[PDB]
């Protein structure tokens, strides 16, 4: 039995992985939506409903789980067992009916790409909401009512199994008859985006990139599930009480995933061939091809396999046009590659005073420091691009900015023998004594 030691981390890593995204990451996905108006959208009102499902279980059923584990058999089911029962399902059948309401604006969204966003508005989102908690307290809480009075001979009050008119009845209402209207639905919604891929407004690559990233979220949660529904009814014809606890434990880890989802599918960049494209003409300095890519649904946050974006190639290879419809396009103007430069970083060396303005007025960091604590003020100031080194004091460039080797922009004007920039760098730095001077 030496594996008992070895056990306890593995399974308190995974278990410390689901709290971190179940609690966490669903928090934060909850937060990025409700504090920004513009991201307010009836498709993210959907999954702040699907991460509200994934929180309410880890406060209200995974509690009654870990008080099992922990204490052992205090399991009281007039009371304690009735409650996450009633708890289980009501999470369960609001995340599945929310995924109904999901599979069905996706439908509404790939097929009518121009049509949708008069179609479906914050409104009518709310309303689809409201139905499904109140469809899930009726299926979830009915049998507890329904079913009333203990039974006699055979009760099984704190045990998954029950007779049939429950196994079936239940297992219908919260699983099968959902899964038969998303199944269709996202079978409905898997050819019209191929039919119209194939005929291919860039509504369509955003309303088909929204499909793809929810539709792995659907799949996991299917994929989740069904091994306990499956086995509910099957019974009535099997599974032992261990057996039933790992299947729903199965069910549970689903309410981590869908943060983890979000920030490790690339459906936006699902066009591999798209972006690389995109990547490409934004370096080559093709405005015709740059616009016209976009436009079809190239995404603007491109990441290369180094971390450059559109944004910085252009501001890199001096394209002032491309950076424009760009940044008009929502470009990530503050970008990062794996060293930490952004846009602003490149414009500022290979001297383009154009792009480097244009960047300070999209609200680019004007200190953004990369890895090394070189700031776009280093870079300008060690080769001579004096306009640079104005621009970028003007929008209140730090003088006193030191890299790892301790070099200052000044200290690298200087050692490039730049006399211009070092003593417009050396000036900005007595700025704080021009107090005294009006
Ligand atoms: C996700 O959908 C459902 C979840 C459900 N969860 C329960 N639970 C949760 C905890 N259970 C066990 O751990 C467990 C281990 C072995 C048997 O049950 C049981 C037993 C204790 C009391 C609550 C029970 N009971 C249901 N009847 C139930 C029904 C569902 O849909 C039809």
């Amino acid at each position: 039995p030496q594996l008992d030691i070895t056990r306890a981390i593995s399974v308190g890593l995974v278990l410390g992985a689901f709290i971190l995204f179940a609690i966490v990451g669903n928090i934060l996905v909850i937060l990025s939506v409700a504090c920004n108006r513009h991201l307010r959208t009836p498709t993210n009102y959907f999954i702040v409903n699907l991460a509200m499902a994934d929180l309410l279980l880890c406060f209200t059923v995974l509690p009654f789980s870990a008080a099992l584990e922990v204490l052992g058999y205090w399991v009281l089911g007039r009371t304690f067992c009735d409650i996450w029962a009633a708890m289980d399902v009501l999470c369960c059948t609001a995340s599945i009916l929310s995924l109904c309401a999901i599979s069905i604006d996706r439908y509404i969204g790939v097929r009518y790409y121009l049509q949708y966003p008069t179609l479906v508005t914050r409104r009518k989102a709310i309303l689809a909401l409201l139905c499904v908690w109140v469809l899930s307290t009726v299926i979830s809480i009915g049998p507890l009512l329904v079913w009333k009075e203990p039974a006699p001979n055979y009760d099984k009050v704190c045990g998954v199994t029950e007779e049939p008119f429950y196994a079936l009845f239940s297992s219908l209402g919260s699983f099968y008859i959902p899964l038969a209207v998303i199944l269709v639905m996202y079978c409905r919604v898997y050819i019209v985006a191929k039919r119209t891929t194939k005929n291919l407004s860039f509504k369509f690559s955003r309303e088909k990139k929204a499909a793809k990233m929810l539709g792995i979220v659907v799949g996991m949660f299917i994929l989740c599930w069904l091994p306990f529904f499956i086995a509910l009814p099957l019974g009535s014809l099997k599974p032992p009480d261990a057996v039933f606890k790992v299947l729903l434990w199965l069910g549970y880890f689903n309410s981590c995933l869908n943060p983890i989802i979000y920030l490790c599918a690339e459906d936006l960049v699902e066009d591999w061939e798209k972006a690389r494209k995109l990547l490409e003409a934004a370096r080559k300095g093709q405005d015709d091809e740059v616009r016209i890519l976009l436009a079809n649904g190239a995404d603007v946050n491109t990441a290369d396999e180094t971390g450059f974006t559109p944004l910085h190639l252009a501001a890199w290879e001096g394209h002032l046009g491309i950076v424009e419809v760009l940044l008009k396009n929502g470009a990530d103007v503050n970008a990062n590659d794996e060293r930490g430069h952004t846009p602003l970083h490149l414009a500022a060396y290979t001297g383009h005073l154009e792009i480097v303005e244009v960047l300070l007025k999209n609200g680019a960091g004007v200190n953004a420091t990369d890895v090394i604590g070189t700031a776009p003020l280093h870079l300008a100031a060690m080769w001579g691009h004096l306009e640079i080194v104005e621009v970028l004091l003007k929008n209140g460039a730090d003088v006193n900015a030191q890299d790892k080797f301790g070099k200052t922009p000044f200290d690298l004007a200087i050692d490039n023998g730049n006399e211009d920039i070092a003593e417009v760098l050396q000036k900005a730095a007595t700025r704080e004594l021009e107090v005294l001077f009006q």
